[PDB]
């Protein structure tokens, strides 16, 4: 699709069996769940933006869904505001930025 | 231009006569800028980030080039870790996703 930036670029995303709104933000390497349960291995990381740093768990290999778009990467999963679909996703959808 | 997601999309901006470097940031509502003098009044805005609230100086209807995109609209001033360019100037460029 061609999506609009006159409001926040929400999606729907397929992850461990559930369904989540999340935004699409080029502006973050990692992507970022508010609490939730994952399978397999994690280990402990800070990510930091406006504001600063939070705490979360790093799963790694993790399949998701988007847009029908399947794809595999790290989740990070912890107390932040709002559910964001960074960059590391966002390159195997195929999605760019376009002016 | 189109660009991919594999690095940052950091771009040269020009505000001010003065070149930058800032990040087109789709997860962001407005335009954050790090430390620098702008003329006229400012309003006072807080902006949530993933670490919490910042307060920011609100410059509006600032000529701002980015990528030598010609807009103008709303700056903030403050305490970012980068600086970033919004939805708000993103519109302005005609800038969307695609995939
Ligand atoms: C360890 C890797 C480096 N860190 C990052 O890449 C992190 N990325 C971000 O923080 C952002 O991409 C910002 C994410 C987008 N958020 C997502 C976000 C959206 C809403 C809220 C929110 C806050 C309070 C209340 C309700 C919602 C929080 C986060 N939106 C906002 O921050 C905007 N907020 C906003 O538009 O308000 C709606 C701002 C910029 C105006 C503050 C921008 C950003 C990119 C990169 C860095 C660091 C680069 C050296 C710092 C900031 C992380 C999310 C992956
Ligand atoms: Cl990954
Ligand atoms: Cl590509
Ligand atoms: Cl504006």
């Amino acid at each position: 699709p061609q999506i609009t930036l006159w409001q926040r670029p929400l999606v729907t995303i397929k992850i461990g069996g559930q369904l989540k709104e999340a935004l699409l933000d080029t502006g973050a390497d990692d992507t970022v769940l508010e609490e939730m349960s994952l399978p397999g291995r994690w280990k402990p990381k800070m990510i930091g933006g406006i504001g600063g740093f939070i705490k979360v768990r790093q799963y790694d290999q993790i399949p998701i869904e988007i847009c029908g778009h399947k794809a595999i990467g790290t989740v990070l999963v912890g107390p932040t505001p709002t559910n964001v679909i960074g960059r590391n996703l966002l390159t195997q959808i195929g999605c760019t930025l376009n002016f």
